[PDB]
C-alpha cells in the first residue's frame, strides 16, 4: 500500500469559498504538516457507492497523481476522507494555494487597468509553451486529463502556468468523437487543448459566440470550427485548427504541438 496520499483530518483547518460547482467546492484553507503551518486550495467532492470498489479506485488515482512531479502539472499533496452527514465518503483533495489565480480570469482582467495590463504576444505564447510540455509529461505516462480548459490552469508565484482540476469516470470543449460516442482517448485532450489555445489567443471568449449549449453537436457535425481570432498570426491558428481535424487519428501528439509552439515563440522578436 502507498498510504502517503491520506493526511492526518485534524492537521487541515477550512476557510472561505473561493468557488462552488455542481460535483463540488473549491476553499482556502491552512495545513498543520513540524509546529508551522501553510496555506492550502482543497477541492471537496461527493462519491457514491459505500463499499471499498469506488473509493480504493479514487484513492489509486489519487497515489497516481501525487507521485507526479513536474512544473507545469500541479502537485497533490494529499487527500482527507471524511463521511458526509449522510453518510457518504466526501474526499478532499489538497493542493498548493495559488494566489495569482486561474488563466481565465488572469486573461479577463489583463484588459481591465487594475491587477494586470495588456499581456503581449510572447507572454501569451509562453502560457501555451507551459500547458503543452504538462501535457506532454501527462501523456508520456497514458494519463488523460479529460477537463483541460483555461478555469483549470492555474499560475505559480513564478508566473509559470501549471495544469490543474483533473476530470473524473462543458460541452463547448469536448471533442465531436466524445459527444457522439462518449470514448475520452488523449485526441480529445488534444481537441481541449485547441480550445484552451483559443482562450487564450482570445484573452478570456466564451468559446463559440453566438452558438447556444445545446446545438453544440449538430454544428460540429457540420463543418463548423471556431473562427480565426483578430490579429492571430495564420501559423497560430494552423497550430490549433489542427487539434479539431473529424478523424482522431489525423491530430497531432502533444509532443509535435509543444515543439511547433516553442519554434514559433523563438521566431519572434521576443
Ligand atoms: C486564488 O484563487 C484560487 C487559487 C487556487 N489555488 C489552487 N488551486 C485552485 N484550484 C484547484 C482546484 N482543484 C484542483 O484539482 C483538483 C483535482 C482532483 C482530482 C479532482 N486544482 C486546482 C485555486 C483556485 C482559485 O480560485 C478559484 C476560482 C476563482 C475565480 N472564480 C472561480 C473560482
Amino acid at each position: 500500500k502507498l498510504e502517503d496520499v491520506v493526511i492526518d483530518r485534524n492537521l487541515l483547518i477550512l476557510g472561505k469559498i473561493l468557488g462552488e460547482g455542481e460535483f463540488g467546492s473549491v476553499m482556502e484553507g491552512n495545513l498543520k504538516q513540524d509546529g508551522t503551518s501553510l496555506k492550502v486550495a482543497v477541492k471537496t467532492m461527493k462519491l457514491d457507492n459505500s463499499s471499498q470498489r469506488e473509493i480504493e479506485e479514487f484513492l489509486s488515482e489519487a497515489a497516481c497523481m501525487k507521485d507526479f512531479s513536474h512544473p507545469n502539472v500541479i502537485r497533490l499533496l494529499g487527500v482527507c476522507i471524511e463521511m458526509s452527514s449522510q453518510g457518504i465518503p466526501k474526499p478532499m483533495v489538497i493542493l498548493p494555494f495559488m494566489k495569482y489565480g486561474d488563466l481565465h480570469t488572469y486573461l479577463l482582467y489583463s484588459r481591465l487597468e487594475t491587477g494586470p495590463k495588456h499581456i503581449p504576444l510572447q507572454t501569451l505564447l509562453k502560457f501555451m509553451v507551459d500547458i503543452a510540455l504538462g501535457m506532454e509529461y501527462l501523456s508520456n505516462r497514458n494519463f488523460l486529463h479529460r477537463d483541460l480548459a483555461a478555469r483549470n490552469c492555474m499560475l505559480r508565484d513564478d508566473m509559470t502556468v501549471c495544469v490543474a482540476d483533473f476530470g473524473l469516470s462543458p460541452v463547448k470543449w469536448i471533442a465531436i468523437e466524445s459527444l457522439a460516442d462518449r470514448v475520452y482517448t488523449s485526441k480529445s485532450d488534444v481537441w481541449a487543448f485547441g480550445v484552451t489555445m483559443w482562450e487564450i489567443a482570445t484573452r478570456g471568449m466564451t468559446p463559440y459566440p453566438g452558438v447556444q449549449n445545446h446545438e453544440m453537436y449538430d454544428y460540429l457535425l457540420h463543418g463548423h470550427r471556431l473562427k480565426q481570432p483578430e490579429d492571430c498570426l495564420d501559423e497560430l491558428y494552423e497550430i490549433m485548427y489542427s487539434c479539431w481535424r473529424t478523424d482522431p487519428l489525423d491530430r497531432p501528439t502533444f509532443s509535435v504541438l509543444r515543439l511547433q509552439l516553442e519554434k514559433l515563440l523563438e521566431s519572434l522578436p521576443d
